[PDB]
């Protein structure tokens, strides 16, 4: 589906506070698990915050839970909430970089 489509490279995790027990080490043990990379198409122009937030996070997500789940590699829930959220952030962490290089 993606033709025209880049991936960024192995990026910086945003540690997100859940604040649930359990999820301050459940996402540690198995951060691995989880993207550490954003796809998305190059900033060039449409260039949004919220709409183009939400389609990077949506267009990664679904990039990746179809490689997992063809590996035989599922996601719970929290899995995918937690890859909703810290795609959010790394892709906004992409951008306003490529945003300033654009717009220095």
């Amino acid at each position: 589906g993606l033709g025209g489509y880049m991936l960024g490279s192995a990026m910086s995790r945003p540690l997100i506070h859940f604040g649930s027990d359990y999820e301050d080490r459940y996402y540690r043990e198995n951060m691995h698990r989880y993207p550490n990379q954003v796809y998305y198409r190059p900033v060039d122009q449409y260039s949004n915050q919220n709409n183009f937030v939400h389609d990077c996070v949506n267009i990664t997500v679904k990039e990746h839970t179809v490689t997992t789940t063809t590996k035989g590699e599922n996601f719970t829930e929290t899995d995918i909430k937690m890859m909703e959220r810290v795609v959010e952030q790394m892709c906004i962490t992409q951008y306003q970089r490529e945003s300033q290089a654009y717009y220095q």
